[PDB]
């Protein structure tokens, strides 16, 4: 596997705050099609790595999703966290801004002054985000089936029909979400998808922000996020058990999976 990076994973290595790689970050100097961005990158991954774009929810900024930056980058990804043009942008606009963020990562990969010059495999990309940014991630996946993985959290869209999505999709959900109730948002979205590898992980007792920066489940959520992106963006079957397994955890209120390998 030419995309395999880092040592063989363990439960402990994936539950830890930090993966094997050293992480550095920069602010995007001229954001192209979105409000602002922070890029997180491994300094020592030992080969090109895929890119992930992460978008927040309505009223939210990078702080809500920023924990994912170092968490994913430390396992061998270039991660861009964005602010939207407006905190009040809707999911279709969030999707356009997420894809614009991935485009800019590709640009910076070809820019000799950039810290991520030649660090990115621009053919291997992923999408994540919170609530309307989660709905945006699924729109991104529906519109761009060459995306390798999606892992939205507490998603919301005006439509729950993502039957079009062929991208491997992990849905994080929050059991007691009162903003985007699981029964009206996350679970119908999950049930709509019949053509893809998919998973549904609902965090027990979780409020709408159960997968955000400062959550109390970073060990489990981080493990599942990293394993999913490693399995599908890097085709790394060393991660197949971690990616597909029912965690069998008191921290999980609901688990569903399909077409996982």
């Amino acid at each position: 596997n030419p995309y395999a990076r880092g040592p063989n994973p363990t439960a402990a290595s994936l539950e830890a705050s930090a993966g094997p790689f050293t992480v550095r970050s920069f602010t995007v100097s001229r954001p192209s099609g979105y409000g602002a961005g922070t890029v997180y990158y491994p300094t020592n991954a030992g080969g090109t790595v895929g890119a992930i774009a992460i978008v927040p929810g309505y009223t939210a900024r990078q702080s809500s999703i920023k924990w994912w930056g170092p968490r994913l980058a430390s396992h061998g990804f270039v991660v861009i966290t964005i602010d939207t043009n407006s905190t009040l942008d809707q999911p279709s606009s969030r999707s356009s801004q997420q894809m614009a963020a991935l485009r800019q990562v590709a640009s910076l990969n070809g820019t000799s002054s950039s810290p991520i010059y030649g660090k990115v495999d621009t053919a291997r990309m992923g999408v994540m985000g919170w609530s309307m940014g989660g709905g945006g991630s699924l729109i991104s996946a529906a519109n761009n089936p060459s995306l390798k993985a999606a892992a939205p959290q507490a998603p919301w869209d005006s439509s729950t029909n993502f039957s079009s999505v062929t991208v491997p999709t992990l849905i994080f959900a929050c059991e007691n979400d009162s903003i985007a109730p699981v029964n009206s948002s996350a679970l119908p979205i999950y049930d709509s998808m019949s053509r893809n590898a998919k998973q549904f992980l609902e965090i027990a007792g979780g409020s709408h922000s159960c997968a955000n920066s400062g959550n109390s489940n970073q060990a489990l959520i981080g493990k599942k996020g990293v394993a999913w992106m490693k399995r599908f963006m890097d085709n790394d079957t060393r991660y197949s058990t971690f990616a597909c397994e029912n965690p069998n955890s008191t921290r999980v209120s609901d688990f569903r999976t399909a077409n996982c390998s």
